[PDB]
């Protein structure tokens, strides 16, 4: 039971009204979340799709996302993402506190944070 399944209805709710026939910010990123400072779920944020799906714990790959196509990885604690999802901090502040691991592309999150705060 982790805070952030209280807001993923809300996120499948603003992926649903993205226009599917302009795409422009198409990355995927891989998500493992942390309570108690181990990994307990990871997702996939995919934007080429526009899903989040479960993908199997801690993992660096899949047959569906092998490694040349992940844009970026954050290791994150649950709470945390609760609280970027709900707009009341950004991954950029989270950079800048030491809370967050980023591998991979970081400016992917950086620019997520700015197209997330208008949807
Ligand atoms: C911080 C968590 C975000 C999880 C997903 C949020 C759902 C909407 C996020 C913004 C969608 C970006 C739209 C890109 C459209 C495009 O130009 O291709």
């Amino acid at each position: 039971a982790l805070k952030t399944d209280q807001i993923l209805d809300k996120l499948n709710e603003k992926l649903a009204q993205v226009d599917r026939s302009k795409r422009s910010f198409t990355v995927i990123l891989f998500v493992h979340l942390r309570q108690e400072g181990k990994v307990v779920r990871s997702v996939v944020l995919d934007f080429n799709d526009l899903k989040i799906s479960e993908i199997e714990l801690a993992v660096t790959s899949t047959a569906d996302y092998p490694a040349e196509r992940i844009d970026a990885s954050i290791t994150i604690d649950d709470n945390d993402f609760y609280l970027v999802a709900t707009k009341e901090t950004s991954f950029a502040a989270l950079i800048e506190q030491g809370k967050v691991d980023i591998t991979g592309n970081k400016q992917a999150f950086l620019t997520l944070d700015e197209k997330f705060r208008n949807k």
